[PDB]
């Protein structure tokens, strides 16, 4: 570039320039394209950041950092601090709350700006523990709309959450699956340094200001150079703020490097983390009296967020892959609070996935990771279909580091990147402004959100995205998004009774009426049928103590849902029933299941839907044991599904008062999170049709006001659901030798669900006829039982 020209009247201009002009917008600095005099002009610190008595009035000096002239507010480059020291105003954190029911903004502005203040390492808890010492924040957090934690990506490090931030994209999906990558197509590695980096092949989807953009909504930068002050952040902000009205953006970014430096430094809680959090403070109130100063304070919407938390974690607490590999040469790591594994070398033929798995899994009694091919990690984590995510993936327990060998550890007390449910990893929001609520507590939500959230602020059409648009309708006043529930796309046959027994070869070893119609239908399907969102052959079949939407495609049910009360008896099941499955008079021959098929099959055998240990009468039973209650269970999970049958649903009808529960199979062979066609099924029950589910699923629903029955719930709900991966081992359960009262629930809070995954999974939609909000349900359907305290 023309270096030797200037950025005179040009410092942080908004739109880059190319070659041969230098440049003096903010990115100047990391292309090495700055004109010469960018530090000169653009970087002025003379005389510091703050007016003081001595000169208030004085004679502009161009060469100072910020002014306290009279013409200052005008030109929009006072010192934050101008009008207080100068003019007998107060500091904005010493004003009382006021509600803000609309937008007060200056002549001009067409929608209230959107300035979106990020603080990496802000773990939740410092709300309540730094609380001391950061009254700005606690200003913010008490008088605008907070919630307890947000929840970030996996894994939580800056790079993936910053991005979801901007696009509303798991990271599997926006494609910065981590803060260092390989690439196999472009043969390219991404690290926090160096300039591969840069490249735009990198970041995918649509982050904010381009979505912004290209509906003519102008935006600020969101990258800031590590080398600007903090306090010309700041600056640079409010004096584009000020700019004329064809100019000025409506949304801005600011990012703080802080709490997160320190924290690693000296752990979440170190002794020295107190002064980076009144630091924080301190930046959050020039921003509050500089946009006070411009009467601003009342027009723009701040959002306050972080990217994660931080947990303790020292060089002394990491396992290294040589202690369990002979071959850790042969294998390339990439390390830390989580661990992905690829070969060294594609060239090397004994390399061997399966070896190396075995030579991780359960290997020392305290280990402190677990190894898991991609597609076996909890759904929840949504974190697999990215050719940059390797096969071999290692979750780490939090507080611990893995590594491939000692030698690579030779300073830290604090690191994140573990699993996003873990409660350290935990970050912050809150939203403050004329569109959100006042003084309003909502419940922790996860991050991949709040970009449908930022588009409502800004009228903005929001690119497609992970959230669930209109479930943070309740975070705003005004700006809320109406959507429709999906249109059904798939009607049900209701088949009544159409074949006899001898019809069907099964090769088993062996007001009725009202019921099947459906007269306790309203006890056990209470939320409406579910919705099927494609094209298929399904049926409903009704029955005493469940309903069922069985698919003539797949061979098997789509959903079973029934409702279990706190009263409910749990009763054996002999083999001998369980052996004789038996014809379903309204389904096909062709359509069913059988038992041969299973007897073959030496490592697939059967379970149930509809538990029949919770059957409510003779004739109820003998429902139970139709061939269109039948779904294919390798021994290894029909340990685990019993337990759940046998033991944890009535155990949950009693605590919950009551409970309705809907389960059925998920095939995702290609582990993109979405329902697989049938022809991606890659697993059948041996010479059969029959497809071999990768997953279970349950939804288990009961009233928020536990007072109420399940079935008899005036109010908001409460929901819990899994996502159980469907293996022939127990390899994942380290104590699976044991009884399963000391290991399945472990397994099952793993893998904990969102109601929304399912839908995704199965192509079904939930929760179609409730008493309730359509928006409250979406949040419902977003919500996760993470187990932690
Ligand atoms: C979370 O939200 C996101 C956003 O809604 C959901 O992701 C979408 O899911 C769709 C289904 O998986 C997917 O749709 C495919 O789009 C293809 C066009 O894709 C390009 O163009 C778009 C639009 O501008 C762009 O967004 C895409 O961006 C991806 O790729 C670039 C690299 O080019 C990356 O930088 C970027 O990060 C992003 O990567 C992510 O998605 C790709 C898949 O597109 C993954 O490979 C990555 O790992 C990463 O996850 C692209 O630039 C389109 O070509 C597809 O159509 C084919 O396949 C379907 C199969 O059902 C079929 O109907 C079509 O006929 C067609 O078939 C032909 O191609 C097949 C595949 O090669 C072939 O085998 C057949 O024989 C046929 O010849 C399909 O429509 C959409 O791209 C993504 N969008 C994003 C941003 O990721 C996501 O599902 C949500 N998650 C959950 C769990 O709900
Ligand atoms: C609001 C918002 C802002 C930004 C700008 O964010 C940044 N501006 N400037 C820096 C950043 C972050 C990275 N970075 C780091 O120093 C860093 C720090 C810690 C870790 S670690 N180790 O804690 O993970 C890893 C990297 C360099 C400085 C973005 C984008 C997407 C543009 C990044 C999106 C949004 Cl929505
Ligand atoms: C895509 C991307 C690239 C890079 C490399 O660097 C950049 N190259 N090109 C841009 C960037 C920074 C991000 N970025 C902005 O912050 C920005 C700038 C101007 C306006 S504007 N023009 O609307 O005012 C709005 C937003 C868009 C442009 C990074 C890292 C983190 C590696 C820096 C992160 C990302 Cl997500
Ligand atoms: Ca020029
Ligand atoms: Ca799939
Ligand atoms: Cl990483
Ligand atoms: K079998
Ligand atoms: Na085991
Ligand atoms: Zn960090």
């Amino acid at each position: 570039t023309a270096t030797s020209g200037s950025c005179k009247g040009r410092c942080f201009e908004l739109q880059e320039v190319g070659p041969p002009d230098c440049r003096c917008d903010n990115l100047c600095k990391s292309y090495s394209s700055c004109c010469h005099d960018f530090d000169e002009l653009c970087l002025k610190t003379a005389r510091g950041w703050e007016c003081t008595k001595d000169r208030c009035g004085e004679v502009r000096n161009e060469e100072n950092a910020c002014h306290c002239s009279e013409d200052c507010l005008s030109r929009g480059d006072c010192c934050t601090n101008y009008q207080v020291v100068c003019k007998g105003e107060s500091h904005w954190v010493d004003d009382d709350c006021e509600e803000i029911k609309v937008p007060e903004c200056p002549a001009g502005f067409v929608r209230p700006p959107l300035i979106i203040f990020s603080v990496d390492g802000f773990r939740a808890s410092y709300m309540k523990k730094g609380s001391k010492v950061m009254p700005n924040i606690e200003k913010l957090r008490s008088c605008g709309t907070h919630a307890p934690y947000m929840r970030p990506v996996y894994p939580t490090k800056t790079f993936p959450n910053l991005y979801t931030l901007a696009t509303g994209l798991y990271p599997e999906s926006h494609g910065i699956v981590g803060n260092s990558m390989y690439d196999p197509v472009f043969d390219a590695s991404f690290h926090l340094r160096g300039r591969e980096k840069f490249n735009h092949r990198w970041w995918g989807g649509q982050p904010l200001w381009i979505t912004a953009t290209k509906q003519g909504v102008r935006a600020g930068t969101f990258f800031w150079s590590v080398s600007i002050p903090h306090e010309r952040r700041i600056l640079t902000i409010l004096q584009w703020l000020s700019l004329p009205d064809n100019e000025r953006p409506s949304v801005y970014a600011f990012y703080s490097e802080q709490p997160d430096f320190s924290g690693h430094k000296y752990g979440p809680f170190g002794p020295e983390m107190t002064n980076p959090l009144r630091e924080i403070d301190k930046t959050v109130g020039q921003l509050m009296d500089g946009l006070k100063q411009l009467r601003l304070h009342r027009c723009v919407n701040v959002i306050f967020v972080g990217d994660h938390g931080m947990e303790d974690v020292t060089c002394d607490r990491t396992e290294f892959l040589s202690n369990y590999l002979t071959n850790v040469d042969d294998i390339t790591l990439v390390p830390g609070t989580l661990g992905r594994i690829r070969a060294k070398s594609i060239n090397n033929s004994k390399y061997d996935p399966k070896t190396i798995i075995a030579a991780l899994t359960c290997k020392k009694p305290d280990q402190h990771f677990k190894p898991y091919m991609k597609q076996h990690l909890p759904k929840r984590l949504h974190y697999a279909n990215n050719r940059r995510i390797e096969d071999i993936h290692l979750l780490v327990d939090r507080r611990w580091h893995v590594a491939r060998k000692p030698l690579d550890v030779y300073f830290f007390q604090g690191d994140h990147g573990f699993d996003n449910k873990v409660n350290s990893m935990q970050t912050v929001f809150v939203g403050y402004g004329p569109t959100f609520k006042y003084r309003t507590k909502v419940p922790p939500f996860e991050n991949i959100e709040l970009y449908n959230v930022m588009c409502d602020l800004l009228g903005l059409k929001p690119a497609p995205n992970n959230g669930t648009h209109g479930s943070l309708n309740h975070l705003l006043r005004t700006n809320t998004f109406r959507p429709t529930m999906p249109d059904e796309v798939s009607r049900p046959n209701y088949p009544g009774i159409m074949y006899l027994q001898s019809e069907f070869d099964l090769g088993c070893t062996c007001n009725k009426r009202l019921h099947t119609k459906g007269s306790t239908k309203e006890r056990h399907l209470l939320y409406g049928r579910p919705a099927v969102l494609y094209r298929t052959s399904y049926d409903i079949l009704y029955h005493t103590d469940f309903e069922s939407g069985y698919s003539e495609i797949f061979l098997m049910p789509l959903w079973t849902s029934y409702t279990i009360s706190k009263q409910a008896e749990v009763s054996s099941i002999p083999e001998h029933l369980t052996n004789c499955v038996r014809p379903d008079v309204r389904v096909s021959p062709g359509f069913s299941q059988n038992c041969l098929a299973y007897k073959n099959d030496k490592q697939m055998s059967y379970g149930f839907l509809f538990p029949p240990y919770l059957s409510s009468s003779p004739e109820a039973k003998y429902d139970a044991f139709l061939v269109t209650n039948m779904v294919p269970m390798y021994p290894a999970f029909k340990r685990v599904w019993a337990y759940f049958q046998r033991v944890l649903v009535k155990k949950y009808a009693s605590e919950r008062n009551g409970v309705n529960v809907i389960s059925g199979p998920i095939f995702d062979y290609n582990y993109d999170g979405l329902r697989d066609t049938e022809d991606e099924i890659k697993q059948y029950v041996e010479g059969s049709s029959i497809p071999v589910p990768t997953h279970y699923y349950s939804i288990i629903t009961s009233c928020l006001d536990f007072t109420q029955p399940a079935d008899k719930c005036d109010g908001p709900l409460s929901v819990s659901s899994f996502i159980l991966p469907h293996r022939p081992d127990n390899d994942e359960s380290c104590n699976s030798s044991e009884d399963e009262s000391k290991w399945v629930e472990e397994l099952m809070k793993m893998h904990t669900a969102r109601v929304r995954d399912i839908e995704h999974l199965t192509g079904l939609d939930f929760y179609r006829k409730t008493s309730r909000s359509y928006s409250e349900i979406l949040t419902l359907k977003t919500y996760l039982h993470t187990y932690e305290s």
